[PDB]
RNA sequence: ACGAGAACACGUAUGCCGAAGUAUAUAAA
């Protein structure tokens, strides 16, 4: 059970409803679907990632 | 399998214009 810490060093554009709109934090639906679209990207398997992960916001 | 994806804060125009470094100032002894 890791932590992972992020920094950015680049202003960050993470969005609610329009592209003028700024948000700080964002959710783990965005963070699933960013791991997701790598991971298919990469060309590596989804069913382990899928079904055992438990990410927070 | 991200409220996404396309997307040059771009284009036009300058330090310009009139101005004298002048006026007196026995090269005495």
């Amino acid at each position: 059970t890791k932590v992972f810490k992020l920094s950015f060093k680049t202003p960050v554009h993470f969005g609610k409803k329009r592209l003028s709109d700024g948000e700080m934090t964002i959710t783990a639906d965005t963070l699933f679907s960013a791991l997701f679209i790598e991971t298919l990207q990469l060309g590596k398997d989804t069913d382990w990632l899928l079904n055992d992960l438990i990410i927070s916001d």
